[PDB]
């Protein structure tokens, strides 16, 4: 399908949701989430992702962790937009569907930030990951 | 069905491109362009619109005119985003295809950027216009 331009820096492994994401739509959102977003896994219909971030426990010698929060979305429920602050790495995700606005994940917003919308919803994501989430692409449904 | 946010101000008078477009998938990008965008006009199939922007030379009392550029799409060539900066009016629009990034249409801004995603390939646009391109929406094939 069309999708945005790699956000984010050469680290990590790559990571690439397109075959997980045959599952069904995006019903879920799961981060973790403290000054930066430390790890990103979404559901693509009952089938969660791997978790796309925080490798290991020991990754708290380079960043904070932070907490986990849960985003479950309705049926028709599709992200429409996200707001990505990065660098070296993604610093800052927000979110917002066609039916509400999520908060940040990441509560420092001061790297380069780029707005990537997405009409009818976004399919899924690709990108690199390792003690956080080097970069992200977002996928559109065609 | 899929389609992007208006983009843009509320001046001018409202197009849609809707009806011409059954004459066929976009082949050709014209536009006028200075420092900002004055003008779009897409041709589907072998059909134009009309010329949405730069309604007559009288405009040369609020802005620059600028240069046509024509980009010529070849067959099975589509749009699949384009990056939009805009505020009271659409500044600049840089469109890319599944085969190449194009010249940007205006030169560089202060105003607030966003990067359409367009599923399955632009199949038509709307929006507003008068002296130059007010706003524009994003109708995808998906
Ligand atoms: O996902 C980010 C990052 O994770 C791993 O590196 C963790 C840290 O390793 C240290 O050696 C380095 O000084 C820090 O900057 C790193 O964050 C992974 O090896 C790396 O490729 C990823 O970019
Ligand atoms: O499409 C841009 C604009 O074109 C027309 O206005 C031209 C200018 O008119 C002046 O009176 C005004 O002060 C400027 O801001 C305008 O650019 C059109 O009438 C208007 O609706 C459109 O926004």
């Amino acid at each position: 399908q069309v999708a945005s331009e790699y956000l984010g820096g050469p680290g990590g492994d790559a990571f690439d949701d397109k075959a997980v994401a045959q599952n069904g739509d995006i019903t879920r959102i799961e981060m973790q989430c403290t000054d930066v977003a430390t790890y990103i896994k979404l559901r693509y219909g009952k089938v969660d992702s791997r978790q796309w971030g925080w490798g290991n426990e020991n990754c708290i010698q380079w960043s904070k962790k932070g907490e986990k929060v849960v985003h479950e979305l309705s049926s028709g429920e599709y992200i429409t937009s996200a707001i990505v602050t990065y660098g070296k790495y993604v610093q800052s995700i927000t979110f917002k569907t066609n039916k509400r606005t999520l908060p940040r994940c990441g509560t420092s917003a001061t790297e380069k930030s780029v707005t990537v919308l997405i009409p009818g919803g976004l399919k899924y994501i690709s990108g690199r990951w390792g003690c956080r989430i080097d970069g992200l692409r977002f996928h559109a449904k065609c």
